């Protein structure tokens, strides 16, 4: 009856706690998602064991059909819940049962300060500034699948030259923005996070799409609806808003 | 394939009587954002449907005895297969019906006249000269009624005083009350956008007080809920929902 929770290291949602001594079990971790999981477990009355997804991926398909990451963990019933910044997409929703979103966001642009660039359109209609995304997350998958003129055009640039405009993780993307003439396409809530800790960076433009993070469960899970209900309540009570502010504060930038 | 019964409610610009010089029949009677959404869903999922106005003309709330009414009750009692309307996904409602994921996201905000120094809910809550309220026994009102958040608790107490006279019968009345008197209406943000496109002396004050969505309602256990959620997710990603909103919201301009 103790639930297995699959998740992934991603600041500030899930991080190894800083410690002078070895930590064990759930105490090894901290972050927004750990806080959310505590609230959920209290409300619904379950125990849980947090387990990092072994392959270190969120979840995508390969050339012919097979899934990986936390999405596959759910499909195989190697996990009961996935509590991470896991984007609710229709392709994923076809293979797992997502709760309703605990956070809403969209793709936006991370870039250095001091430029005239103001929108995705600006990037798309030029080639002097490089731009790209982290591989195999919902962000790359968005551009790859898009039939929307500008984003289709952006994908062609991004996917060209054996995908040299893409990066392996957000941290590398961030360093690339800091060091070179490069703009990173990134989920807005992570842009918010980073820009309040590094005053040299800023968001460019608004959100190019709209979507949410949801708790994942296997198709047919009896916990999904209960989790949705708890989330809706936590949102209404202002507790999700408080949780976000707790983890996003950072040092602060103008 | 059995034709689905879709309960809904007249609410501009989601669901409206179409303008015709001759009598209209069946689904052709109505138009609006929700009709377009419904047409997309039926094409994608391959179902036929009959649109039926909710007889009691209510969204869905509980009386003193916990009893539901409105489209919520229609779903619980299996008198409709789907509810396609600007129906707010709340935890209280989600307990008794099965909501699809939201086809539109929004929050409570403030509708008020341009030109005032008022900038937030907090500004309203700490004073008593400017009247403020919500649609009586509506979902926005219910948020305040139930809130344990200090500022919103304070607003509800003010709102609820004088046998709920700061509450208005409906949105239309609230709008006219904003236009005629010194009154601010707590209203769902997507409706504020609609109104301010057409009433150039009015504006939204401050940001969203909360965060929520409108979803398609289905009875608990419905086979259609997850299929619809999947269809909505896809329409959203494809940008079709945004186009649909643009279509119905765009006004003639404020020069
Ligand atoms: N939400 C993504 C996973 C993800 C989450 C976060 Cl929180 C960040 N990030 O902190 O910049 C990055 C990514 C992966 C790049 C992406 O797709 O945005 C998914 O569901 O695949
Ligand atoms: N979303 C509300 C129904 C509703 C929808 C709209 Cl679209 C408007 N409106 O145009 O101002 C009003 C209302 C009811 C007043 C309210 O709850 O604010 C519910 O789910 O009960
Ligand atoms: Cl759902």
């Amino acid at each position: 009856r103790t639930l297995i929770v699959t998740t992934i290291l991603e600041e500030p949602y899930v991080m190894y706690r800083k410690s002078d001594k070895p930590l064990y079990g759930n105490d090894r971790f901290e972050g927004y998602c750990l806080d959310l999981l505590k609230e959920l477990s209290n409300i619904l009355g379950f125990l849980y064991d947090v387990k990092l997804v072994p392959d270190g991926k969120y979840g995508a398909q390969n050339d012919k059909g097979e899934w990986n990451g936390m999405v596959k963990e759910l499909i195989d019933h190697r996990a009961d819940l996935a509590v991470a910044p896991l984007t609710i997409t229709y392709v994923r929703e076809k293979v797992i049962d997502f709760s309703k979103p605990f956070m809403t966001l969209g793709i936006s642009i991370l870039y250095r300060k001091g430029t005239p660039i103001d929108s995705a359109d600006d990037l798309a209609k030029q080639t002097k500034i490089e731009y790209g995304a982290v591989r195999d997350g919902s962000t790359m998958t968005f551009f790859k699948k898009s039939k929307i003129s500008t984003y289709e055009k952006m994908w062609a640039f991004m996917s060209s030259r054996q995908q040299s405009a893409l990066v392996k993780n957000s941290d590398e993307g961030i360093q690339r923005v800091l060091t070179t003439d490069y703009a990173l396409l990134m989920e807005s809530t992570s842009i918010e996070y980073v820009t309040q800790r590094n005053c040299n960076l800023t968001q460019i433009g608004g959100l190019i799409d709209s979507k949410g993070y949801g708790v994942g469960t296997p198709i047919g899970s009896p916990y999904r609806d209960k989790i949705t209900i708890a989330i809706l309540q936590l949102q209404e009570e202002g507790k999700l808003h408080m949780m976000k502010e707790k983890w996003w504060r950072g040092n602060g930038c103008p």
